[PDB]
């Protein structure tokens, strides 16, 4: 007899997904990193060679984190001395080896605890931040170059985004910009003066007698926001000699008005950059549009060219205003923009042209524009058989937008039916990735007649291993509300009856522009709950959910803790009315966002759940950041949102945690979602006498993703979700 | 059938045990508060008068926390806005009200924020701490006079103590003597700038968004302690110099030569004051007797006065050297000193002769000097029955030390054998207060003729409350370890059945000078558990517990977690030998240095318990506080006893957690045991992979006091032990 999925296949990763992650050098080659060689691959035959050896560097005395071949392919920067500070951010040290002279580079090194580091798009120079100030390198082995001289930790940043602009605003740390072809260099400058600085106590290690205070700028609801300026410096005129001299880029009088932030940077040429700024009040966007002036040597903006996107329903973007995709001349862009019925398509403008022309139409969405040539657009859409939860690559014909080919669709429909892509440099070749609803598949493809030319990984290994182990199923399907189809999947145990009643654990994030109900295939918690626990776990897509159009998707608009907490107890109440799930054993489980759901379902006194976890939970909006909590419920003053930010706290609700079973997670040094949030959940519980489980995390983040720590979590959630479920 | 002593009726105090709380005005007159009415008492006859109506402060606009009478019987110290600090300390605004004219007093006001406040111990003048400076009024309507200008918050301490000096050395908030008539004032000045801080945060109500850093200057083992400075004001001069000098008093050449501290201050006459020093390494001490100089205005200490305290097998004093007590010339004192053989008792000295003699002795102890009159000196010890558990009161003629009588043995010896008392102003009249085994009794007697005037209160509305309750037994012994009586006390479940194997809860404390098996009557957590869930709570005195000698109280000088942890798990094996104890039903728990004791014993690998609870435990004993720790551990440096601080943490037995079940609790504002020390625990349990319980108090301290707090953690606790012992 099989072995089912237990949690330590979980914990050990016993069942590894096989990768194949490749690193485009050009509209030919790759580079793959196989048995720690770096190897160059052909695209059009799939032939190699070796790019660099494993020993190479046996005698560099350091354990290499990372590199990063130059684009000519000349030098290679060695990353070591790793340590991470937020989501994005980290320190590090950087030494530089010259692949053609087979030798370290000695002269002028990069100084230790760099803050960031970047080789310019063409060529070979280095921009780099440190001590918040920003650095060039026109050669390794050659004096840097200093463009800034107002770094100030903790208070001005250049090059480099603050606590929120790194979380919220560009994913990333860098805030440098390098010019097509490395001519310029565009950085943003934040400056924190006068943002408030989350506190919390850091114990160490043991032999620390003292704990330390940990102090981060962090702009919480309605407190003082950081301030951005922009600025270009041309990395062709510099002097050792002089200063350098940095051209300010001033953002338009309608932002200048009040609060704003910068939220996108795009090159569209060599002397063309836009820029989009976004109030404070997320629902009003500016793009300028920016061309250099050889003879002043100064950036005009055209007002023009100006671009304004706004929303009446909601907030601008999913999470922020799209990317412009520029055409090869930089006179008109492709960009993602909400369609006059909500759905998120393609339009085309001109760059000196109020309307755009929609490219793209249907009840359906577009995730992203992935390649741009002359002839076609390349996209991923969520199209195909109207499933929301599946993804696929499309091309649309410039000159016929009639014209549309899915290439994806129907390569393998039962194993594949959600796609990444990864275009050569002129999209010339492709790289397929299906993550689900079957095992993983890359494959290498060509633009020219869409021909599939080699499989890379199939992960048939995983699956020889797989076939000796008792898996779950999954079934996504959807239920209907109010005339509107919601998605909502279901792991289901493996030799799954529908003559019998099950334990049901609710799954949820449930957040703006969320999506639990996908084809992707995971091996996750869940797996061994199903596959060794006989549980079923769901989880469902709400109002409030992304990917469906703006109608589901600003349901929650200056609503946060509405409509998507009470459709998660409409799921669940509609799968405790199926025949094979037990009523008298549904529980609830989410982090982050989902915590906070996980948290208001708990306290909403509707008697479906028998108990509940929450980790790290968001508890009362005024305690999470600005740019998050601002961009769904505007500014917590009276003359805006007050009342709504003062009902929709998990603490309001305490009274109401006395019928359920609830355990309480966080970590303590939670940059993101600070443990204050839980403290006042327990001490709201405690307050109106409230017995619940607690487990706190020493020194650990949001992510509580400590290999110690990662073992202890999911252990101990696995014995309350089994005690609450009466399971041996 | 009749109820059992429930969980609720600890919760709730549904049985309410009464007292009998006097102040002595005189030598026979007594206050005491009937129906929020303020009686005045005649001690001889017992008749009373109203002293101060409850209706005389309705229209005040505050709710009066207490108050204070002028020694004199003129003033009334109204104390109101009361904000609680640390365990002694506290801030409060404070009005004067006149008993003569029937008014308040509207002008000159004590400002608000007064850290302390004390009248003269003879009429109406007045001393008080604001913004860490002393000011003095010689008349309540009159301006105050500034003592001090270095006041500094958390910097200079000037007339109260510091975090460690409130704590550990005075057991009070308070940093000023007046002489005996009030003409001078003594302070002390404590300096600590180089001493480090404790950080913690704070989260308050939920409608603070940012929560706040708690900062106090706090020194953990082997760091920067606080700087001491002793002075004199003579209060008569204030009004006739525009700047009266305070006078400094000198630590002696043999405490200057390194780090000490003042432990001691006590008036002998009125112009003659004695201090106590005591070296950083507390087995030497030194008391030096000072006389005022009338024509420098200088104060003298000869060393022909000077008297030296020590200690070969350990520290000096059970916590601190004792008080003395001089004889109303000044030129001679009593101070309880240990014997040749460790024995406490009472040593009879004159002002200037090294040598003192021993007016007690036995194998037994004095507890403490009460009173001492021109014949008689009365004392508190647990000499009767040979009982170290009991205490009683005694009479020594000072005319012939053959002549001992106990006022209190024999008075109801099934009923009494734990007693404390309070004497009138010249020791007139005593009020005997009985605290067990029996229900507490309060009587008044005179001191004439040793005479029971009244009982106050006897407590019979609780006795008939407890006739239909199925109330648990208390039983006292000892058991015969290595040649040595080590006693144990058991709370024994009602029809307490020898035959029957129950389920055993082993309560700790097990501190150098603890004792947890004694004769006071207790209704708590333990009475509930026995009563109804039919559990015996255990609790035994090994080797550092007190009243029995210094071979016990020594046992673990500089070896804390040794002894005290091994003579724990010896009891509960003694306890199994007994004959009625489920050898797999025994758990463990405690609080602080339990909380310890506790922990250490989980992580011995001993096997004989199966689970046990530590509340706010020590982990390791470099972040505990210098004076405690180094009283019995010294300096954690290699030249002293780093190896044994190392070896005694509760991190370096987390592997040996596997065998048990753990619930480890701890408030997150608390300030004496830092929360750093169960957040290192927890750590290193997470790290070698073990599942325990925890939770967190929100702001709450070392005591866990809030009315809902001690609901919340007698619940969670109760439900882990029922658990553990499997019962519903
Ligand atoms: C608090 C909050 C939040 C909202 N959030 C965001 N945001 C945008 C990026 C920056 C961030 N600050 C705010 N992305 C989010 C979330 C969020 O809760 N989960 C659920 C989640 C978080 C952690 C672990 C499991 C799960 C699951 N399942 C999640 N899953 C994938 C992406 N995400
Ligand atoms: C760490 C530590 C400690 C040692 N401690 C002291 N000291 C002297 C006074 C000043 C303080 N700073 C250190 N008194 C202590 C203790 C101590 O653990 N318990 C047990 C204890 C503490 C809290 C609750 C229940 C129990 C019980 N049962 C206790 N009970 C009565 C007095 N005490
Ligand atoms: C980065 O750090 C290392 C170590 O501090 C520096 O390398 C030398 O390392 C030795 C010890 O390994 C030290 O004595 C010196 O301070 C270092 N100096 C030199 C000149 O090699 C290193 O220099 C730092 N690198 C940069 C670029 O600042
Ligand atoms: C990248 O682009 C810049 C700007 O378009 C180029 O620089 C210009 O080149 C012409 C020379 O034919 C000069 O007359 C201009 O004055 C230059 N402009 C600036 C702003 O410096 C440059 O050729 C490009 N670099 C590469 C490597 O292609
Ligand atoms: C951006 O969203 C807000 C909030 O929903 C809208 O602002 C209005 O202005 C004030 C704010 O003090 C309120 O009196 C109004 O009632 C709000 N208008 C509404 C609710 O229609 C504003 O409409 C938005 N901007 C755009 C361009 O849509
Ligand atoms: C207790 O009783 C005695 C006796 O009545 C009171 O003593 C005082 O005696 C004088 C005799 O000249 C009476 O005129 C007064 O009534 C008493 N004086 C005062 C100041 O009260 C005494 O009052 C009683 N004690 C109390 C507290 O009421
Ligand atoms: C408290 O102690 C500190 C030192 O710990 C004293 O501050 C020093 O004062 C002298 C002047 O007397 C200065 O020259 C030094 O700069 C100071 N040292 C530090 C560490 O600050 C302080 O004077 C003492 N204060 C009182 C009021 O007794
Ligand atoms: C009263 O006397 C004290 C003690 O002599 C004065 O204290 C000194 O104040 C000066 C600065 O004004 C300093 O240089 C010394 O360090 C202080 N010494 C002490 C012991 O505090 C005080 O300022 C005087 N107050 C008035 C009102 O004159
Ligand atoms: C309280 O005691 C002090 C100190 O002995 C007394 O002050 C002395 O009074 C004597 C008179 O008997 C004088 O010779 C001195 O000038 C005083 N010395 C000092 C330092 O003040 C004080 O008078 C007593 N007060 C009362 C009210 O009894
Ligand atoms: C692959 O093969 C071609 C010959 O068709 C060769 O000349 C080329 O450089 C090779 N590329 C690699 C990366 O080995
Ligand atoms: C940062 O902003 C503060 C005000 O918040 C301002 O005074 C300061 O000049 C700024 N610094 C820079 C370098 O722009
Ligand atoms: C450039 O700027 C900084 C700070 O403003 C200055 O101190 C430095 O000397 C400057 N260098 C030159 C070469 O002018
Ligand atoms: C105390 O505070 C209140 C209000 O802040 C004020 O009305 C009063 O004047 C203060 N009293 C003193 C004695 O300073
Ligand atoms: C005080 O303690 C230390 C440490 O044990 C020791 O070396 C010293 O001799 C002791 N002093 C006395 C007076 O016993
Ligand atoms: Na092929």
């Amino acid at each position: 007899t099989r072995k089912t999925y237990t949690l330590t296949d979980y914990l050990k990763n016993t069942y590894r997904l096989k990768l194949y992650s490749l690193r485009w050098i050009s509209d030919h080659e790759y580079l793959y990193k196989q048995e720690n060689n770096i190897l160059v691959f052909n695209a059009e035959y799939g032939n190699s060679s070796v790019f660099l050896e494993n020993s190479t560097f046996d005698e560099f005395g350091h354990s290499i984190n990372d590199y990063s071949i130059s684009p000519d392919g000349q030098f290679i920067l060695l990353e070591y001395n790793y340590v991470k500070q937020w989501r994005h951010s980290y320190t590090a040290s950087y030494d530089i080896y010259d692949l053609n002279k087979r030798q370290l580079i000695t002269e002028e090194r990069i100084p230790n605890n760099t803050q960031w580091v970047t080789w310019s798009p063409v060529g070979h120079k280095l921009a780099y931040v440190w001590n918040n100030d920003i650095y060039v390198k026109i050669e390794p082995n050659l004096p840097s170059y200093r463009i800034t001289w107002t770094g100030k930790e903790d208070i001005i940043y250049n090059g480099i985004t603050d606590w929120v602009y790194e979380e919220e605003v560009f994913s990333a740390y860098s805030a440098l910009w390098w010019s097509p072809n490395g001519t310029f260099l565009a950085y943003a400058q934040f400056n924190d003066t006068e943002v408030p600085l989350i506190e919390y106590s850091f114990y160490s290690d043991e032999s620390l007698q003292y704990p330390k205070t940990v102090r981060v700028p962090y702009p919480k609801a309605g407190a003082v926001n950081p301030t951005v300026k922009f600025f270009v410096v041309n990395t062709d005129s510099l002097s050792s000699v002089t200063n350098a001299t940095s051209i300010q880029i001033t953002a338009p009088a309608s932002m200048l008005i009040g609060d704003h932030y910068l939220c996108d940077v795009t090159w569209a040429t060599q002397e063309r950059i836009s820029l989009q700024w976004l109030r404070r009040i997320q629902n009003y966007s500016v793009m300028d549009i920016c061309d250099y002036d050889e003879s002043s040597g100064r950036w005009n903006c055209l007002v023009a060219r100006q671009h304004i996107e706004m929303s009446t329903t909601g907030w601008v973007g999913r999470f922020r205003p799209s990317e412009p995709h520029f055409t090869l001349d930089g006179n008109s862009f492709y960009k993602i923009i909400s369609n006059e019925e909500g759905y998120r398509h393609i339009c085309y403008f001109q760059i000196d042209k109020k309307d755009c022309t929609f490219i793209t139409k249907g009840t359906w969405e577009v995730i992203g524009i992935e390649a741009l040539t002359s002839d076609y657009l390349y996209y991923i859409s969520n199209e195909y058989k109207g499933m929301p939860g599946g993804r696929n690559l499309y091309k649309i014909q410039l000159s016929d937008y009639t014209k549309v080919t899915c290439l994806s669709c129907e390569l393998n429909p039962e194993r594949c039916q959600y796609y990444s892509v990864s275009f050569s440099k002129e999209a010339k070749y492709y790289q397929l990735r299906c993550s689900g609803p079957g095992l993983p598949l890359y494959t290498l493809h060509s633009s020219v007649n869409d021909k599939g030319l080699r499989v890379l990984e199939d992960n048939s290994a995983l699956d020889k291993m797989l076939q000796n182990v008792q898996m779950p199923s999954k079934k996504l399907d959807f239920i209907i509300l109010n005339e509107t189809k919601f998605w909502y999947q279901m792991i289901l145990p493996p030799h799954f009856d529908k003559s019998k009643k099950y334990p049901l654990l609710l799954d949820v994030y449930a957040g703006p522009c969320s999506q639990k109900a996908d084809t992707v295939f995971r091996l996750n918690w869940a797996t061994y709950l199903a596959s060794t626990e006989n549980i079923i776990v769901a989880s469902f897509d709400g109002r409030g959910s992304g990917y469906q159009g703006d109608k589901i998707m600003h349901a929650i608009n200056r609503r946060l803790g509405t409509f998507e907490v009470e459709d998660q107890i409409e799921a669940a109440r509609q799968f405790s009315k199926m025949g094979f799930v037990d009523n008298k054993r549904i529980a609830i489980w989410g982090w982050s966002y989902g915590g906070y759901v996980t948290s208001m379902v708990l306290g909403s006194g509707s008697g479906v759940f028998k108990c509940g976890i929450a980790v790290a939970p968001v508890s009362r909006w005024e305690y999470y950041d600005s740019v998050y909590t601002e961009r769904y419920m505007g500014l917590p003053t009276p003359e805006d949102n007050l009342d709504h930010y003062r009902n929709s706290t998990v603490m309001s609700r305490a009274e109401n945690f006395k019928q359920v079973e609830y355990l309480l997670i966080h970590g303590t040094a939670d940059d993101n979602v600070h443990f204050q949030q839980s403290a006042q959940i327990s001490k709201a519980l405690v307050d109106v006498g409230v017995d619940f489980q607690a487990m706190w995390y020493t020194d650990e983040d949001h992510g509580i993703a400590s290999s110690t720590a990662h073992q202890h979590i999911y252990t101990h959630m696995s014995h309350f979700i089994k005690q609450c479920f009466s399971l041996p």
